[PDB]
């Protein structure tokens, strides 16, 4: 909880969790392990997770009343097949049929799957059946935002007179693609979850792949050599028409043919209807022929499939309107024609960071992160090749779109000065409102970087963004390496000695706080006391941070953009990545993206106190850092949707340091609570690097503090840690004895998750965690 569950994923991530070869078990569940579970106990499955009540089926229009939804008796096959068969392939047509009371684009990829039996058993795996190991469980593989995911589910179904509502065989009861549908109306939420899907995205989820679009009427003349190269490499193209020729879901291109016809070029290209009738009133038109001049040669050539045969030629423009195709990844993997080169880049966008806009906000744009591309070999006339497909996916969802400028000679992190300064060349057509937008591009050999976002500013998201090309292309993040420079009146209680307290000393306006005063106490040197003769070194320290802010500060404010921090802290001597811009202004920033003086210096200290520990605990400079649990304790120390109960002006989550000092804060009994504090716990149980805390993230904080509260005096303001939960050895620390609910309260929040850290890193329970000066800033900087 916090960055390091954040940590883990990438961890594993880089190491295959997340592959096709490697999915994910989502909501936890595993179909073998539940198999038997089932196996061993007479029982078949029932799915806990997306369990077969009513909700499932939606929310609104076809979840609850709504007599669209009525009547509806779940059932499983067995329970209405004499001996079913949930899959039995070999087959060449498709019976399959849309929903009853189905929405039918869907329709359109499962049925498009079985047409390449490779591709289906990768979302269908083999050994399953109704009989041999049978039980009542079936799993499915699907792509989501990148990451591969083994879903399971029960073989229960929503049906009607014993027939089936939704997607199904319609003589031949087979039921794979039955339960196909199940598993992905499961994974979005309900079965309305995925009423106006969206055929595209169906088969990037049924493949991994990216899927490119034509305006067949409008085409580009290039559209057959791409038709043709795209086909060279296995990718899946299939072609519509939105409402003699086609008077008459599907029909997709195989195949690609050039044949001389009367002394002439003809372009043709075979198409074909998965559910197997041709239906097309000739073999290359009534007109243009087959058997007609046209030597068997350049006409054997043609005749080489079947249920789908066709051969028209390419005024298939005039038939069919539009035309998606699917380019795969790589693994097809078997020397079946040409490859595609790939390379993706998970991303984010944050208030006061990341979040820049297009270039038509100049003065954030630049913020957006960064990607570099690198085009060599051209392609196999549009002049020198060199071309590739650019794809950006967001993980009521943004207006996304992209643009691409060329680098000067640097072969980093370019700043505001480039882009007013250079040419976009390249850009996705449009900006939009949905799901991944992606364009075709075609770029003479150079390095090229790109910058992916939203429209406007202040917009945050995920993102996926992909490379795709037909010749290999380099590609990178574009972004700055860790970098760090430099690797009286005392009024003493006695002596040498100045304890904190020194927001006496240093000071219209705020200053200082114990917290920054800590801190600055801390770079001192390692009782808490400072003294006059080297809160000179300090000083200054200060008056040159002071002549910082300024600089950003014309307006004497206080206030300082959050947006600009990156470039003040460049100033003061850090250069760091944009995740780490992400975590200073999630952490210090104000809610208008602001931050001052104080906020200020404290993130300029911190950062000045954890690499020097990163430097000292790492002297034969190897990269990496060592801490045992018993260190770590310590340097860890220096209009829509109920879902699912909050109280939470209708924003999902969104829960802030501000909403979290608005209720905590809130009677006799000894309950203050602040902003910093409240601030701090938001980070360490925020994974997202959001500044706030979901509605699970909340519900875990709050059955704590809930439960801590009774914990243990005497009705006045103790190990009543171990209490706890923690059970201490050695030392405590910081009027008498105190600790107060304030401190209490959150000591405990910090010493738990500073504990669960621990673990998810250290998850071999090898007893010392270890990490870069990245995976090390991100969890110091940010809590």
């Amino acid at each position: 909880a916090g960055i390091a569950m954040k940590l883990a994923k990438d961890r594993e991530a880089a190491e295959g969790l997340g592959s096709h070869e490697r999915a994910i078990k989502y909501l936890n569940q595993d179909y073998e392990t539940l198999r038997n579970e089932c196996l061993e106990a007479g029982a078949l499955f029932q799915d806990p997770a997306f369990p077969p009540v009513s909700h499932s089926l939606g929310f609104k229009e076809l979840g609850p009343n709504s007599s669209k939804t009525y009547g509806i008796k779940w059932k499983r096959p067995t329970e209405l097949l004499s001996n079913p068969q949930f899959i039995v392939d070999g087959a060449t047509r498709t019976d399959i049929c849309q929903g009853a009371l189905g929405d039918s684009w869907l329709l359109a990829a499962i049925a498009s799957l079985t047409l390449n039996e490779t591709i289906l058993h990768r979302v269908v795996p083999y050994g399953q059946s109704f009989q041999e190991g049978y039980a009542g469980i079936f799993h499915f593989q699907l792509w989501q935002f990148g990451e591969w995911v083994d879903v399971v589910v029960d073989d229960l179904l929503p049906t009607k007179d014993g027939k089936l509502v939704f997607v199904h065989s319609a003589q031949g009861n087979e039921f794979w693609s039955a339960l196909l549908e199940k598993a992905y109306a499961k994974v979005n939420g309900s079965y309305e979850a995925l009423s106006g899907g969206c055929t595209s995205e169906a088969f990037e989820d049924f493949t991994g792949g990216v899927t490119e679009w034509y305006d067949l009427q409008k085409a580009p003349s290039d559209l057959y050599q791409i038709i043709l190269k795209a086909l060279e490499r296995g990718s899946l193209l299939g072609c519509s028409i939105n409402i003699t020729f086609k008077n008459l879901h599907a029909y997709s291109v195989t195949d690609a043919k050039q044949v001389t016809y009367q002394g002439q070029r003809v372009n043709l290209i075979r198409m074909r209807n998965p559910w197997g009738e041709v239906e097309w009133k000739g073999p290359w038109s009534n007109s243009y022929e087959w058997n007609k001049v046209d030597p068997y040669e350049r006409e054997q050539l043609r005749v080489k499939m079947e249920d789908g045969e066709f051969w028209m030629s390419f005024r298939d423009f005039i038939r069919e309107f539009t035309k998606l195709e699917i380019c795969n990844l790589t693994p097809l993997k078997s020397r079946t024609l040409r490859n595609w080169n790939t390379t993706f880049y998970e991303g984010t966008w944050r208030r006061g960071s990341t979040a820049g806009g297009c270039r038509n906000y100049p003065a954030t744009f630049w913020v957006n992160p960064q990607f570099k591309i690198r085009l060599e070999e051209v392609d196999d006339s549009r002049e020198s090749g060199c071309s590739f497909l650019l794809a950006l996916m967001q993980k009521d969802m943004e207006t996304i779109g992209f643009a691409v400028y060329q680098v000067p000679r640097e072969l980093v992190h370019l700043k505001r000065d480039f882009f007013l300064a250079n040419a976009s060349r390249a850009q996705s057509e449009h900006f939009i409102n949905l799901r991944e937008v992606s364009n075709r591009i075609r770029l003479p050999p150079g390095e090229y970087i790109v910058v992916p976002s939203t429209f406007e500013p202040n917009k945050e998201g995920d993102f996926l963004l992909r490379f795709f090309s037909e010749k290999k292309a380099g590609t990178q993040e574009l972004d700055d390496q860790i970098q760090a420079n430099l690797p009286s009146k005392l009024a003493g209680d006695d002596m040498e000695i100045s304890v904190k307290e020194l927001q006496t000393i240093l000071n219209r306006t705020n200053g200082f706080s114990l917290e920054s005063c800590r801190s600055m106490v801390n770079l001192m040197d390692r009782n808490g006391k400072l003294g006059l003769v080297e809160f000179n070194i300090l000083w200054n320290r200060i008056r040159n941070y002071l002549t910082i802010f300024r600089k950003f500060d014309l307006d004497k404010s206080g206030s300082m953009s959050a947006y600009e921090m990156r470039m003040a802290i460049e100033a003061a001597g850090f250069k760091l990545p944009c995740q780490l811009h992400q975590v200073i202004v999630a952490r210090f920033a104000d809610d208008e993206l602001i931050i001052d003086f104080d906020n200020f210096v404290r993130c300029l200290v911190r950062l000045e106190i954890l690499f020097k520990i990163f430097k000292q605990l790492d002297p034969e400079n190897t990269g990496t850092i060592q801490l045992d649990l018993i260190s770590w304790l310590s340097f860890s120390v220096l209009m829509h949707y109920s879902n699912i109960f909050v109280q939470l002006a209708g924003d999902d989550m969104e829960v802030s340091a501000t909403e979290l000092m608005n209720i905590l804060n809130k009677h006799p009994d000894l309950k203050g609570f602040g902003i910093d504090t409240c601030r701090s716990m938001v980070a360490v149980m925020d994974s997202d690097t959001t500044g706030k805390l979901g509605f699970e993230e909340f519900k875990y904080l709050w059955n704590n503090i809930k439960k801590w509260q009774g914990i243990y005096t005497d009705r006045s303001g103790p190990g009543a840690f171990e209490a706890a939960g923690f059970h201490l050895n050695q030392h405590i620390y910081s009027e008498t004895g105190n600790m107060d609910f304030d401190n209490f309260i959150s000591c405990l929040v910090r010493l738990d998750a500073m504990f669960r850290a621990f673990r998810s890193l250290d998850k071999n329970g090898t007893g010392q965690i270890q990490v870069n000066i990245q995976e090390w800033l991100q969890l110091t900087m940010y809590s």
